[PDB]
């Protein structure tokens, strides 16, 4: 996946005249927005078209898919049909749960992320110690996708060296809640960025400001 | 007090279109007065579901949503959730405590109610969950969580459950049905039984809610 200047937008503002307009604002620096449920279900599935429509960008919708494999199965189908070229799984739930995504995405013609270890404190408690073994999982069933945390730069390189060089990594955490954008790029192939560029004050400047920042790893 | 499931059994409504999902949950009312509505439903149909389905039914709304983000993202989505006039969200345990205080938090602000997931009914659950599940309910415990879901296809596990949460807690249980569950063993632990697809692809879905209730009906509340 080729993300424009390593940057992904997380677009969770939750009314669709901000979430265009900010989006708007910001779209000479992005080709790549992450669309979740805050705005999916306050303003409907149908918001990801129109992001495309507008915008032409490409949409990775972070759903956390958490369910048993049959549900999972559903949620890919229906996410897809509303048009997202990739979604978000999580790897608690187990093989078979990833397995149902994955067979999904490959019908669509659409891409997988794995989520193996959170950015928030709560992580520590169950998800960290699992981690590892969520993601060599993942390269056992072929995934390429993988989601770490910005927040702890060590445990993101270490999912980078399990995955390895070939897989593709995406990394939020950045700004609100600690993480550097040029220490992230390390080990991540994008950075994902929301509050930081859509609650600033100016958010063009304030992805402006990230990008130089990083400059001379674009 | 705990909500009023009328006959222990919560539908879970997995239909993907309005037409049938509303025509099935139809069929079904005289049975049943709690419906699980999850994102295959949402996500094909839209949050105006809930709506719908409060129009035109007379019963509760639990949105199984396994809410599973970061606390500022879960607070986010159980605020939307509870605008559409959803009665209780499903989350996940497993990210941690601070997201799982985040839901509660929401739900005491506004008047609604947080069930806590703490192991799942798939087979895949043995692999990482399966391990954390006793401490996730203990956590659960611990800030004060009153409402649980936990697999019907694990007898030992549910059981477990049911102990660590003690008994006033309220615990909801899937898996029954075409995942493999028992009604009658389930309702031993779990207040009320999910059932899905034994319902809503019957040639008579009436005929089989009324013959999961035939089998239980030693089990219900004067
Ligand atoms: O571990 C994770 C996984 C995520 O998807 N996210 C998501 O990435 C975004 C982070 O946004 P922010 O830059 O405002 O902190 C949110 O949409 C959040 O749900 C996260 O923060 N941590
Ligand atoms: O551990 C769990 C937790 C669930 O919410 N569920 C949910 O309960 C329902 C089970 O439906 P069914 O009776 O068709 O197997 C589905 O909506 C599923 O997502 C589950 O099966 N296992
Ligand atoms: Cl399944
Ligand atoms: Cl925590
Ligand atoms: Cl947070
Ligand atoms: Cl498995
Ligand atoms: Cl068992
Ligand atoms: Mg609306
Ligand atoms: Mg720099």
């Amino acid at each position: 996946m080729d993300v424009m200047n390593r940057l992904i937008l997380a677009m969770d503002l939750m009314n669709r005249d901000d979430a265009l307009r900010v989006t708007g604002e910001v779209r000479e620096y992005i080709d790549t927005v992450k669309i979740g449920y805050p705005l999916v279900l306050s303003e409907g599935m149908d918001i990801i078209a129109e992001f495309r429509k507008r915008f032409g960008c490409r949409i990775i919708a972070d759903f956390k898919v958490a369910d048993i494999p049959e549900t999972n199965e559903k949620i890919c189908r229906a996410t897809f049909k509303a048009g997202a070229d990739a979604i978000i799984v999580h790897g608690f739930p187990g093989a078979d749960s990833v397995r149902a995504c994955l067979n999904v995405a490959e019908e669509m013609g659409r891409e997988v992320f794995l989520l193996t270890e959170m950015s928030n404190p709560g992580a520590e408690m169950f998800i960290q110690g699992a981690a590892d073994e969520i993601a060599r999982m993942g390269v056992d069933l072929g995934v390429k996708n993988y989601v770490g945390p910005s927040t702890r730069p060590e445990r993101l390189s270490r999912l980078r060296e399990i995955i390895g060089q070939d897989s593709f990594l995406i990394s939020p955490g950045v700004g609100a809640q600690g993480g550097d954008p040029g220490e992230t790029l390390r080990f991540a192939d994008a950075i994902i960025v929301g509050r930081s560029i859509y609650l600033a004050d100016n958010p063009a400047a304030a992805a402006a400001g990230i990008i130089e920042s990083i400059k001379d790893l674009l």
